[PDB]
């Protein structure tokens, strides 16, 4: 479903300013991960006994083709560290270890490690993965939010890998993630956004 | 190849006083791993910066069928986390991020994470897992060593995945494992052996 993403990915990716303004928000998060002082692009994750932690995005869309880049290294990364969008209501924390993004109604996510969308449950993706396989992601991905077609899909060095989800036009929806081990550090940048006349 | 391996697997497994001989070594590991001081089955992972780390089992095998159950939650645990065999010569800490166990020629692993199976590389395993693709492990998984035959393989979850090494007759080869990050807890239980007349 690339409509108008091979014009989104011609443009120069938006610069520093653009960047932050979309970036994490660092009031809109768990108690127990935080924005780095020095990095406003990357959260840090500082745990406690048995938690899930969330933080959405500056930016709630909903509007436009959107690009953003997800850094988390692979080795930072097991099951349920969870990329993808959520309503303004989604949870941002749990006591336990959850796929918190995708948990309710609120949210859409694709698990890293176990290659599994979630929403409410545990849909495979790419549909091309065979059962008891995962798709061996890099350290970075792109997110493509489309709010005018209501589609998230995903790009994995170079390749576009479908539509993972549908049925998200008429929301407002935020850049999010959880994570459920570790000290984990998740940059994002915005790529891009053609928004409509 | 299960040769004596449905005979080794009906054997009812292996008990405490067992299990506690043929554990981790507290005294052949990584400065920055320790076994618990209340589960002698357990390491811990405790890091600083840039590290690899490892340890080996208290046993070297140079002789009979064995299998030993690992216990890594899928949670704690992305790229670089390898479960394998090692000679007594395998360094089993590294400054950096590394596929130590597979370093050289003394170490054998599985990447649990990538798919991925190391010695001196890089070999996909099992077999049928196709290009950028992993098996999705659950936490735990069995190491079928035959030092008879001279070969390594694992089950996971009931199915046997293949012979994963050979041309390992006449060494002596322990239980090993390497974890690259956060503090993760990798117990083993040896669950039984075949030794030759
Ligand atoms: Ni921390
Ligand atoms: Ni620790």
């Amino acid at each position: 479903r690339p409509a108008r993403l091979d014009q989104l990915l011609d443009m120069p990716a938006a610069g520093l300013a653009v960047q932050l303004r979309h970036a994490w928000n660092p009031e809109d998060r768990s108690l127990n991960v935080f924005v780095k002082d020095d990095d406003r692009l990357t959260f840090h994750r500082h745990p406690v006994a048995q938690s899930t932690d969330g933080i959405r995005g500056k930016v709630g869309h909903a509007r436009g083709l959107h690009a953003w880049q997800i850094n988390w290294p692979a080795r930072q990364r097991g099951t349920h560290a969870v990329v993808g969008v959520a309503t303004a209501r989604a949870p941002l924390h749990s006591v336990g270890y959850t796929a918190l993004v995708g948990s309710d109604a609120e949210s859409w996510g694709w698990d890293l490690g176990r290659s599994r969308l979630y929403h409410d449950p545990g849909v495979a993706y790419p549909a091309f993965l065979g059962p008891d396989e995962a798709f061996a992601l890099p350290d970075s991905l792109l997110v493509v939010l489309d709010m005018d077609e209501g589609t998230l899909s995903f790009i994995v060095d170079g390749q576009y890998l479908g539509v993972a989800f549908r049925g998200l036009k008429g929301k407002k929806l935020y850049p999010v993630v959880s994570a459920v081990w570790g000290h984990c550090e998740v940059t994002m940048r915005y790529i891009n956004g053609l928004d409509p006349e």
